[PDB]
């Protein structure tokens, strides 16, 4: 029968964190990039990838002006950054908390191939995850992030890929909630290929249906979770063109058909679209006339950080210029998630 | 990939019907009872069960005062009643339509045992259902009703019962939508046994999760469907007592965790609770402070009809007394589904 | 937990029938064709389709020489034929039983479209099936037949088609076994399209895996069932050519990977291959060096009947010529299912 | 469609290993116990648990007399033992290979709780498993072992426990076969509680059905796998008593209803029954008159090792006495897996 996964007090705690992250006007800075991931972005400057450079850049983002406090509800950190300190010696989790944000951590170990499929993958990192989550919890992290990747192709995503990725997501979410950490469920559908908007909407609805069925099977408390999907958009190679209102209608329609109202918030990923494009799409999604029972906001790594990373150019003289790039982009997305953003 | 089940115009038609049924203040009169089902209720008088008596009683309900027009959004008919005419010679579908209602039909053939379970059943009636639905559609019916029954017990509802009933519901819903008829999905959980409110909430959430996963698998258009669940209530034999706000919170919580926002409306069944109790619970559900993206209204056979059936007592002299019983109850539930009902 | 679907005596009865049908050297004559199905075959003569002609032709097949007694373990009848009598006035079930055969009946009502798929279908006929099976049981039928059809295509068979057809098969099999009738599970994969042998083997293994998972879920007693699959063969339009040993290896390999040893027998369908080709393939399957825990035999409508139907030509003078065509083909397949058939 | 998980040469390699392990008369010594697991067994002596004592004891088992060569087809090692050397300096993998055995390794990281269940667990250890398997493969291991644990209780094993454990098993098996290692699938059903033989048979059939459906979904090559189930036996606390022929009939019946013939072999676990009891049950299983398309043999940790561990008593003087205990037990089980063992 019912052997409750969570006590009422555990649920109180999870839902308080979740509402705190997505509170009106707020979104998530995704600062989580590994040393292999951030290497590409430091090469686009010519700054070499060092503990000191990575640390200084994330200090740039986290220590920025007091105007980003109402904008940023949470910050996702990579493992090593969680234990780094700013110049003044404050730990980065404390820096984030002092600005009113919630600290978050990337707990997945990356993707591995699924044999017998066409380039399909699943995500690993469940081993020892409970101990890791307990440690992260006492080191200041209140939420976690796990990335599953699905690609649209002729035979993909297959039944196996959808089933396996949904199962692993539900398993991760269960462990996180047992440790008092709000899981962010991120079933990313890559925007690669020439598929059109209808096919992305179809696949997104199938993936989300499987995800919430798996979360039901694993007894996940949905009020203590967040969703991080792709926007429904055509593939990069698609010739047909779509307005922002059509992308917004496709996105909100896909979410209304799958995501139950109990889910606290939907934090979209930018997924390889430009900064302005991301803010405009998020704005259109929040103006869509359909009823939207959850918060619709941003979780943006690159769409927040790109102009700041260019303005910085690796040289320490540019600190305030870079920080004002980032602040402008954070204010833009803060207005977009309220539907108030006009360029 | 995606081979669309429905054209955009078919979807337009289905969603227009569905919004028409559950429009604010409106609910469904369930007038559908077989000749074996209505026999019990005509014996509680002592009126014998005849085509003439059944026909006269349903004329009593359908021809009632003009005050029930804003109250009743739809009327579910049994097969033979659909082809019966009132005294003036108008067919009952025309009578219903003239009052502004939508006509509906019970398409299921009843329950059969699932071997290898403990008293669990599934519903039959899919054979030839498409032709039946086409005929009903041109005979005036715009929506259909299918009843699946699940019971709470020590090992029940089992995985097989939930899977099979969800599958048959999705199959029925697909056929109906192919024929232009809005399916009402009714996964009824019987209020039998001593189980408490928490266990009913748990089982209701599992059943609804399976139902919407099956509807996703069968490509059902959710904007063109309605849901008819039980309220979440303790079993009849449960000693523990619950307020109406606790039943309402359990019900709305169970729906927010499962039912996606695209579903047009939720029409509750009374399920063996009294007329006043049904109106009070429906009122409390509609006052619950949780956000409720769908219409929450009534589909009541017995909770609308019981006082009218007693007032009539089988004798034709009582027609207007019976009709005023029914009108009072319809006005009560119309206020309840807006949260405006105070006894 | 376990609430047994069948008593030990019911299981005894089912397994006795099942072993009786597939006993060494024996196979099934599929005489089941509707009046719309047999019309094509009576037009290929120019005999018009009448109760008298159909009845006379099936008398031709059922009354043939005493040499077909060790060859034919069972005969599948259409509904009306079950109630027809031979010239001497014996009912056809009695004629079949006197020759040592088991009587069988087609209980499915045909295929209906699955909306949202590409030309995929499911089979109907579960409504009232239990009463029909009880009646057939007391009218002499000891086994039943249900045909599910799956087609290979670019996106087919889809997950929905496989799931739905497996579910309906399991449901039918459950009802039949509750009534004391051995179900024959027939998941036919059509040999249409240009797909090669590997793809047919892949799809056949997926379909059979889903079928036996569904039969496990529905508590089917496998010792009381038979399997009627396609042989694994390339599509009709496939240019690549395959020997009989390669078709046999693909078939037996597909069955060893899916079908549990408890299944009593596998009765192959000819599926649009000629009489000689069917006997040669069945022979090669029974000579394959892989271990084969079940009986491997034939269930052939057209591969038994085609030369007899031509020899008869609709004119009553040819009775014994037609019957000797049929007898020769029955002896050929009887040797093939023992691996003893050399042309 | 079909994107083959394995080339034909990879399949050749896997099936050669699998047939080599279970070849007639041969079984598996399970020497895999962690330092926390072997501690209990070294305390039952009073030998303290040290690298030297563990190493010496496993040398005792692996270096035993030449009579155990036809008895032992494989040896499962714990991680550290794989890198240990015998007295003469030969690595243990080489010692095992020289005696004609196949080397195997335990790749699972243990069980973790499933939240929302009643004491149910799943197994972890998939993270980085592919690299570990590649390393083990070049360090001499040809097969792997993964232990999933299910317990019988009033509501257990639940749907979630069966689904999750089957999924993880299929995932492990896929990774192993990609690396050229034969996975042994071990869904252990604990013999705890008062449940009788029928209930264990029911649960075992459900678990194995789910396991092989998952292995089909993940494209596992069954000819390159082995199965390691429990024998079907009553719970430890069950008062009803059963003969060995009834346990054997229940076991073989459960396997015939689930395990497809392609599976190369079934290596039973002793699971807390004595040495003699294990040999007698294995003997009865191999004499059961039902047809058995797979090899039925032993994989025994404790039922091979208990008398040797007592005879050794931790003191080096007893080496040959202990080794002759182990040799006698290995000869007994070698006769049992051929049905030739009479005490």
């Amino acid at each position: 029968h019912s052997h409750p996964a969570l006590t009422p007090e555990q649920k109180k705690e999870l839902s308080d964190i979740a509402h705190r992250i997505v509170a009106p006007g707020k979104g998530i800075l995704a600062a989580d990039e590994s040393t292999g991931s951030i290497a590409k972005r430091l090469q686009s400057i010519g700054t070499e990838n060092t503990e000191e450079n990575r640390r200084f850049y994330r200090q740039l983002l986290l220590t920025a002006d007091d105007r980003v406090n109402p904008c940023i509800g949470g910050v996702i950190l990579f493992h090593e950054t969680l234990y780094q300190k700013a110049d003044d010696g404050r730990p980065f989790p404390q820096v984030i908390k002092s600005k009113g944000g919630v600290v978050g951590i990337k707990v997945d170990k990356g993707v591995v191939p699924l044999a017998g499929t066409n380039g399909e993958t699943t995500t690993q990192g469940l081993d020892g995850l409970s101990e890791r989550c307990a440690q992260y919890k006492k080191d200041g992290a209140d939420f976690a992030k796990w990335r599953c990747v699905l690609k649209i192709g002729e035979h993909t995503p297959s039944a196996l890929a959808i089933m396996e990725n949904a199962n692993v997501l539900a398993r991760y979410a269960s462990i996180c909630q047992q440790n008092g950490i709000v899981p962010i469920v991120e079933p990313e559908i890559l925007p690669d290929g020439d598929h059109d908007l209808k096919r992305c909407q179809y696949v997104t609805e199938k993936v989300l249906a499987a995800v919430y069925k798996a979360l039901s099977d694993h007894h996940i408390y949905l009020e203590g979770t967040l969703l991080k999907p792709n926007m429904v958009t055509p593939g990069h190679a698609c010739t047909q063109k779509y307005s922002h209102e059509e992308i917004a209608m496709a996105t909100v329609t896909a979410l209304r058909r799958t995501v139950p109202p109990a889910v606290t918030g939907v934090t979209f990923l930018s997924g390889g679209q430009s900064e302005e494009e991301a803010s405009i799409n998020l704005n259109a999604i929040n103006k869509c006339p359909l009823l939207k029972p959850w918060a619709l906001t941003f979780s943006y790594g690159r769409a927040l950080q790109a102009s700041a990373l260019k303005a910085w150019g690796g040289k320490k003289e540019n600190l305030k210029a870079a920080q004002e790039e980032y602040v402008k982009r954070a204010l833009a997305n803060s207005l977009a998630c309220q539907g108030k953003y006009t360029p």
